[PDB]
């Protein structure tokens, strides 16, 4: 079980013998613009460069596709990833656009996704923005869905990759029922003009601990895109501060993470 | 169809030849007497009596429970709907309690619920309170989920349930999914002190009829409970405002609406 923190939200994830890309980012650096209507729109993105080359990142069995924001998936990995590669993608919207692009061996995954081996995959709902924001009828459909993967194993320990969701009642519900021991959380607070926070921050890190103690919480999401305003030095100050320094990691570009079972 | 306000949540729904009972609230006129040793007990609830007899309520083929809060299910519906009922529940722990109650005939409401008559029943997930009091795990726990309903047949239009959900992109995503000609809403704007609005308002009216023009949206859960802050009389002057006054159905305790897809 070895969990590698890329760039951004992008992911390498060995769990059961396979091996998943999560959120395939691969422009570089300053490739293309700041997104339009949020924070800092005058720096470019991805801010970072890519902490190893695209060849290593291509050797994986499948990628996993989230949703499709440019910062999950942009026109340098449509160019990159082979046509024949098997992506999975949260619904047939999202399939439907990817096929557009040329790719065409593609698996739409649904609530529970079994494999004969043991592997079970979850898709588990979010909201990507405030309860204020999909009340907007153009930005409900330009924020839109954006799923959170849970991989069990009985060999592995439960792991739970949230995705681009603020705190609503799906991401608690999927806590209790799942009582993962891993959670990885998109801790990025990229501010909306209008509407502010559409994903997690600083303050969801405590409430995950407050609602489930004996997890442990790795921050991604974070210094790549424009919007994203919560540093990792920030985050790191605020673990010091309520005593949960072990149980957050905030891994840098590259850095592999490794977690037994029994 | 024949849509019935009795009060709050309370109605029955002639739907595709059955009658439905959704969340029985059945004490009398300011009749909760739930008492441990309260200095300023508030004695207002329920406002209103019943519009009707209990007799009429219970000639019903089923019961639905949308959850178990106390102005959807009290201890005088607990009484008097009879134990043989039978009962169509959220999920397995308002199944268990209702079960614990002396009740025997009951089923747990499955996200799609297809009978081969040709209704189909829709179970949807709302937010009975804002992101930030879900954040509480002990407001969680309390507040606790809370269905929509979906009924879904040919002769017939497509009516939704709302019930107990603030404006959540869930509730979005079911207008947009099954495209209700009839919404009905928990309008009591209900407030919690610190974490804001717990059920809709008025101002959720319009967003949804914003969304859904074509839509008419059938008002409800106010003037019954105290602690629903929201009056007829201020729904009917806020649609008014608007210039959607004949789109917001606001029915009196009593009411039925008749709404058939020919005639
Ligand atoms: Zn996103
Ligand atoms: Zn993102
Ligand atoms: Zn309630
Ligand atoms: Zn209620």
């Amino acid at each position: 079980m070895k969990l590698t923190q890329i760039r951004n939200a992008t992911l390498v994830l060995q769990y059961a013998g396979k091996k998943f890309l999560i959120d395939p980012m691969l422009a570089e650096k300053e490739a293309w613009d700041g997104f339009a209507g949020s924070a800092r729109p005058h720096l470019r993105n991805p801010m970072v460069a890519l902490p190893v080359p695209v060849e290593d990142l291509l050797a994986v069995d499948a990628v996993i596709l989230t949703h499709t924001h440019t910062d999950h998936w942009d026109e340098a990995a449509q160019q990159a990833v082979p046509k024949d590669m098997l992506i999975y993608t949260q619904d047939e919207k999202d399939a439907a656009l990817i096929r557009s692009q040329g790719f065409f061996n593609i698996r739409v995954l649904k609530d529970e996704n079994h494999f004969v081996d043991g592997l079970t995959i979850y898709k588990t709902d979010g909201q990507h923005g405030s309860n204020e924001l999909y009340a907007d009828a153009q930005l409900g459909d330009l924020l839109g869905d954006a799923c959170g993967l849970v991989f069990t194993h009985h060999d592995e320990k439960t792991i739970y990759i949230a995705g681009d969701t603020v705190w609503v009642k799906p991401y608690v519900k999927s806590l209790q029922r799942f009582k993962p021991e891993i959670v990885v959380l998109n801790t990025g607070y990229a501010v909306n003009d209008l509407y502010g926070p559409i994903i997690m921050g600083k303050e969801d890190t405590l409430r995950t601990l407050k609602m489930l103690p004996t997890a442990t919480i790795v921050a991604s999401h974070m210094e790549s895109i424009n919007h994203c305003l919560l540093t990792r030095a920030e985050l790191r100050e605020f673990s010091l501060e309520h005593g949960i320094e072990d149980k957050i990691l905030i891994p840098a570009d590259g850095e592999t993470m490794a977690f037994s079972a029994w």
